[PDB]
């Protein structure tokens, strides 16, 4: 048996009668599927527990995810190998706590609402990967550190300091947040983890055998930024949003790193400095994407690699062969330094 | 009227009779103080709401904070200017939810326990400054970005890469976490905010008129690390834990920066790169603390300033006069580079 617990937000005001109707239809369908559970609502939040055979639960959950009446759905707990039902008599019991005025329920209602409001704010400041660990029954704070091979991804906005000097503060934050949204969506789609934002820079990582996905994510980010620049409104600062990207591979420490007050689940190791140094090299090259030979040698697809004769690294141990991809993007550029001049002239005049 | 809502963890197993006795004594004292509220417990967690005149609530709360029977106390909500009691008939009503088996309470119990467990994990990955904003009734996600003057603090471990190469992974993480705990405790004590960990580096900030506190925090960190090095056990890697510190002042953007998936409440601006560049300069100087003339000129105490003739910055706009403090610490050092050699020889032999 499987049991799922999730919370969600009303997409729109729902009357008491609409909530009842959801419970009625839910009861009718769940009974046929030998599914049981409970549905609670409180001040625009749904809480639901569903239990039954895993095959049936998975299908019902997918349907519920498509329901336009709620949004921001977060699974808090996914129990598998369950051997005893919690709510055996309830195909779907619906409890509208807004309408309840029992005396002993009152203080529990207040606490649940206060905790939920706080939880839903903290979710926005937490990486989603933490939630999947929690939902599976593991406390991420107890994960022991391990050494593991990763592909490290660094991307950094070109000449961001210019934006900050020429634009109102709200517009500056809008540009950087737009950049982070573009990169996060594509990295996550390719199976990477965005682990930290460092000013105008994205730090992410992929599994050590996922060089092909790291390369593809990088190429797709560069293409998305070109579309964004070309399709932005007249006078928009997004027209001069450019990035570099550097990739490196190596053994890093993955674990909980920080103080008693605040920790991060993240990585530590030399491959991080190598990726950051390679990203910085793009300011001196025509190419916006650079990566080390270890990344090139770990790829399995027949990428259009180009070997670059600009291995002037610093801080390394024995230098590094540098590669890029030769396509329409990394080829037709004004290079770096020329781009930085272009950004200042454009922003001076808007 | 004031109303406080907090959660805490049992410091030790408490029997049902001990919880009742807490409620009895609480009832007797609260009645005299015209305080009302409710006390709930569930699987080793306390939840309490207290309401009454602010003067009385503050005193009672301080006493409760000293009670050895609970720990990890977090105030979730602090309401001031309250005009109506929630629980007027209850000096302190005690509800042991572990012992309750009402039927309708059952699903609420499960949700509350699931949400609380998740909340308490997320607290460890969140900066405490976020919680104080929430508890005051403000949603930090809705704070608009603003330009503000700050003192930016950077500190970075000397030759950390050596630790990572020579020690088992668990010991490496122990060293960096010990360093972060030392810095966080002192920065917070002096009114600073630790905003990000970047590998082996602490990024923090102070209000723009708090140069004296930023300097004092830096000096106290250097003194604490010397005590730690001298008092560590034979063979401990903490014996060769050294740091640099750089401070700079300038106008930065403070606000929510990130993606729809994850954001940070943090700062952005040129003063950050200046502080990071100054910290890096300590590797070439005998001094472990460097700061810009804007920090020196904003201090109000008669510090023992020394003007350093090593202003060879890069990436700035018009260079920078560099200062330190001339005391026993910044004076008697082997300088940088010499320290890096010392660390490798020591760790090679343990
Ligand atoms: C919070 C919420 C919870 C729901 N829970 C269930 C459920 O447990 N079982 C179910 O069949 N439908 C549930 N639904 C409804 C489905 O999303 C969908 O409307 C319904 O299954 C379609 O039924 P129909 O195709 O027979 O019209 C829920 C909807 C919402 C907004
Ligand atoms: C969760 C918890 C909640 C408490 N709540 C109250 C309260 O509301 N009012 C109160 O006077 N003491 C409360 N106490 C007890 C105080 O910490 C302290 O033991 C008590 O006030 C001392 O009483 P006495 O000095 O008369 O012996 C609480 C203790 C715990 C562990
Ligand atoms: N060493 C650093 N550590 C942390 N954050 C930094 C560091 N250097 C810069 N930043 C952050 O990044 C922002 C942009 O600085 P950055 O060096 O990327 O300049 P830029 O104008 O974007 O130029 P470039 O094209 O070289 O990236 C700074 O405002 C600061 O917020
Ligand atoms: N540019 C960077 N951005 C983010 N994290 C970095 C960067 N460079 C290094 N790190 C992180 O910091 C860790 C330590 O690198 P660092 O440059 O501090 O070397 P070090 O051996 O401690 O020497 P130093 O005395 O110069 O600080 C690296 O393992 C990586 O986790
Ligand atoms: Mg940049
Ligand atoms: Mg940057
Ligand atoms: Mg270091
Ligand atoms: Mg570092």
């Amino acid at each position: 048996m499987k049991r799922l617990t999730y919370i969600s937000k009303f997409s729109r005001p729902l009357s008491g009668d609409e909530i009842e109707a959801i419970g009625r239809i839910s009861s009718q369908k769940n009974q046929q599927a030998n599914v049981t559970g409970v549905l609670l609502c409180l001040d625009g939040i749904f809480f639901q527990i569903l239990e039954g055979e895993a095959e049936k639960i998975d299908r019902i959950y997918e349907r519920i995810l498509a329901d336009e009446r709620h949004t921001d759905i977060l699974c808090l707990k996914s129990e598998v190998e369950v051997q005893e039902r919690m709510f055996p008599d309830w195909s779907m019991q619906t409890i509208n706590l807004d309408e309840n005025t029992d005396f002993l329920i009152r203080p529990i209602k207040v606490l649940l609402q206060t905790l939920t409001e706080s939880h839903r704010i903290l979710e926005k400041y937490t990486q989603p990967s933490i939630f999947k660990i929690i939902s599976q029954g593991t406390n991420p704070l107890n994960i022991r550190p391990k050494a593991v091979e990763k592909i490290v991804f660094f991307s950094d906005i070109v000449s961001f300091s210019t934006f900050a000097e020429k634009l109102p503060v709200e517009e500056v934050v809008s540009v950087v947040n737009s950049y982070f949204s573009v990169c996060t969506a594509i990295i996550t789609r390719q199976g990477g983890e965005v682990t930290k934002f460092i000013g105008d820079c994205v730090m992410a990582y992929f599994d050590g055998d996922c060089a092909d996905q790291a390369i593809q994510a990088s190429l797709d980010i560069l293409m998305e930024l070109e579309i964004l620049r070309n399709s932005a409104p007249e006078g928009s600062p997004l027209r001069v949003l450019y990035s570099g990207i550097g990739l490196a591979k190596g053994k890093v420490i993955e674990g909980n790193i920080g103080s008693e007050l605040k920790r991060d689940y993240t990585i530590l190791g030399d491959a991080v400095n190598v990726a950051a140094r390679l990203e910085a090299l793009t300011r001196q090259l025509s190419q916006a994407l650079v990566f080390s030979s270890e990344v090139k040698n770990s790829a399995t697809k027949s990428w259009n690699f180009i070997w670059l004769t600009d291995s002037e690294l610093k801080g390394k141990s024995e230098s590094i062969d540098i590669y890029s991809i030769d396509n329409e993007m990394t080829r037709k550029s004004s290079g770096g330094l020329e781009i930085a001049r272009n950004i200042g002239h454009y922003l001076e005049r808007v």
